[PDB]
């Protein structure tokens, strides 16, 4: 990551996940994600197009601007690497810790949580 | 194709899009993107210089990512098509782009030769 630009990555702001549908035109959602210095880590459903899409084509690129100041930004490239069931909504309510969230609870859903693992292959400020 | 209803105000609020387009490797690119919404086309401002422009030559198809900076719950995705690419050799489009978001770009940018603005049209809006 280049110099000055990671505590973007360190700070609960929402990514926009980009990703290829199976069509081969891009979708673009709003995302919470967790950067461990090597990978991002996203919390999704098995249910949704955006999931579909991962599956049959892995490339995936992340936008982020500093709230604070928009002259800092990152576009994060890379590839999904593995695919991960949260049947407990664990990795969900970490998320939603960083992030302030809302629930008080495991997501009515995680029988069908997953966690996306991203490695990426680039990182652009400019 | 219609704005879902009551979220046309994402639009027309000075907010970041995060635009993403594709590769001619099929692979995406992202990034966040002053925007002009008119009621039926986006506006950005690109060069013809850069790798996103290369993209949009060969695969027009496009999506626009925009959040509520302030309640995360409230967000409009779009979906669409680049329709034009008009030259902005003046730097006059960019200029707006800046004054619509009270931005400190107030002068002509230096590559203002290489300067287009890129026109799409929706094709699907989704907001949940």
């Amino acid at each position: 990551v280049p110099e000055g630009y990671e505590s973007l990555l360190e700070r609960p702001l929402y990514g926009h996940l980009a990703t290829v549908r199976p069509d081969g035109t891009p979708q673009v959602n709003a995302m919470w994600f967790a950067w461990d210095g090597e990978v991002l880590r996203f919390t999704h459903t098995t249910k949704r197009q955006k999931y579909r899409n991962i599956k049959a084509n892995p490339a995936v690129a992340m936008s982020v601007i500093d709230p604070d100041n928009p002259y800092r930004y990152l576009e994060v490239r890379g590839l999904v690497e593995d695919i991960v069931p949260d049947p407990t909504g664990a990795f969900y309510l970490k998320l939603n810790d960083r992030y302030d969230g809302p629930l008080t609870e495991p997501p009515a859903d995680k029988a069908d949580r997953v966690i996306i693992v991203v490695r990426p292959t680039a990182f652009s400020k400019q």
